């Protein structure tokens, strides 16, 4: 049972301009997803200080990345707090019109794309390099849901009822023809050195065969 909502018009709106300007720097778009699962990893372990039995859905702390180029995907995984249904609804629990805003007047005065974290919307950079983004999370005090959309205004959810993932949120990009650079391992590498040197937590590189 699918459910297919719109987009709010900010967020139409803020996707269209990662899909449509031209904009060569698309690598940031691992930065800002490796930074919204060491902030989703930050909010599980501040609520395991008081309360330990929140780590009973897994104990450990990790960003893997999963590239798998038979089937064109960059799979970006953590073990954060994830999100309830009512939080991908939400715009992934981001304050994204308000972001969104934001983030424009700061193009329009000369800011460039590279600075969508500083808005709280980077998770919408993924649509620089992924023609498709499917979002699998499962959040303590809620069930497992996948969220999906290719833009073009409307976004689906359902419940999972496929791979089971304890706790966390699974960020799937489905790559654009083009991107797949982004499959290569010493492509991954030189981004992850390069941007994500102080995440906090390990980050494991999948390889292939
Ligand atoms: O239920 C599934 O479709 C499924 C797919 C891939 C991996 C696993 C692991 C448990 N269940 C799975």
């Amino acid at each position: 049972e699918v459910e297919t909502f719109a987009f709010q018009a900010e967020i139409a709106q803020l996707m269209s301009l990662i899909i449509n300007t031209f904009y060569s720097n698309k690598e940031i778009f691992l930065r800002e997803l490796i930074s919204n699962s060491s902030d989703a990893l930050d909010k599980i372990r501040y609520e395991s200080l008081t309360d330990p039995s929140k780590l009973d859905s897994g104990k450990e702390l990790h960003i893997n990345l999963i590239p798998n180029k038979q089937d064109r995907t960059l799979t970006i995984v953590d073990t954060g707090i994830g999100m309830t249904k009512a939080d991908l609804i939400n715009n992934l629990g981001t304050i994204a019109k308000s972001g969104t805003k934001a983030f424009m007047e700061a193009l329009q005065a000369g800011a460039d794309i590279s600075m969508i974290g500083q808005f709280g919307v980077g998770f919408y950079s993924a649509y620089l390099v992924a023609e498709k983004v499917t979002v699998i999370t499962k959040h303590n005090d809620d069930e497992q849901y996948a969220w999906e959309s290719s833009a073009g205004g409307s976004f689906t959810v359902r419940t999972d009822t496929g791979e089971p993932m304890g706790r966390g949120t699974k960020v799937i990009l489905h790559l654009k023809e083009d991107q797949t650079e982004y499959l290569e391992e010493r492509r991954i590498k030189e981004i992850v050195k390069k941007h994500s040197q102080f995440i906090g937590y390990p980050i494991t590189l999948f390889v292939e065969k």
